[PDB]
């Protein structure tokens, strides 16, 4: 298993255990997140959420007040084992039945001491499910 | 108004098919870097990807060589980035002679401001490939 495969499937780990510890343990202090990439609500600059903290912020907003499954459908490994992409299948359930759903794209690249310093998602709201209960 | 990521990837696949190397060099920006695939393999002999468009072109010239290359797009994720999009893509490669090669794999695409492909990365290796 390349550190990029065992990094992407610990973040999915730590989300499904909604474990804050373990999953920014797996984070770079130069980490960007792209989640999705270019301006959206969860990238309001465009830019990414940058760092540890920031990074932190994100984990804390996101798994609160909604049940967060993240399942991974497909892997495509590169040739490099420091980057990896995958489709994704993200679904929020918030209070009242309310129900996101969107299926992209994330690559992730990690650092020569296996931490990741990218991840980057191909979604914007445009392809994103809403639904009730 | 397609974005102009997918404009860019579209012609791309187009330029391809028509074996056209003007149309293809075109595309890309000075600064452009081809990485297919990311990592050392025998089309990333170095690991760090294609730089440049004479050495793009060279590229161009040794994938189409001899070779029947279609390449299909099973699946298109754009981003909300109109200069950034991801596809999924099917190489197909049927030489002269009748050897038969495949490969399907992620690749990701940015373009700059003046809608010019700046990379071109793509998450596959030969333990993928199929013939
Ligand atoms: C955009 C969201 C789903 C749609 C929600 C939404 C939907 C409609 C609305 O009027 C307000 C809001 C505020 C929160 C919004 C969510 C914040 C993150 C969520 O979507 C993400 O979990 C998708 C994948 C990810 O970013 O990890
Ligand atoms: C199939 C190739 C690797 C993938 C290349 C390739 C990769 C992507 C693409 O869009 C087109 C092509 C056409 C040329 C393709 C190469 C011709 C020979 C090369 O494969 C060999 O290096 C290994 C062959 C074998 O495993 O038996």
């Amino acid at each position: 298993q390349s550190p990029a495969l065992i990094a992407s499937q610990s973040s999915w780990r730590c989300v499904q255990a909604h474990d804050r510890e373990g999953w920014l343990a797996l984070m770079a202090d130069d980490v960007v997140i792209e989640d999705p990439i270019g301006k959206s609500v969860t990238n309001p600059d465009g830019s990414g959420i940058k760092g540890k903290e920031a990074v932190g912020a994100f984990f804390d907003t996101h798994i609160a007040a909604n049940r967060l499954t993240v399942t991974c459908e497909e892997t495509f490994p590169s040739s490099s084992p420091d980057e990896i992409a995958h489709i994704l299948v993200l679904h929020s359930e918030f209070d009242g039945g309310f129900t996101s759903e969107v299926r992209g794209v994330f690559t992730y690249r990690v650092n020569k001491a296996g931490l990741i310093t990218n991840m980057r998602g191909y979604w914007n709201l445009d392809m994103m499910t809403f639904g009730n209960q």
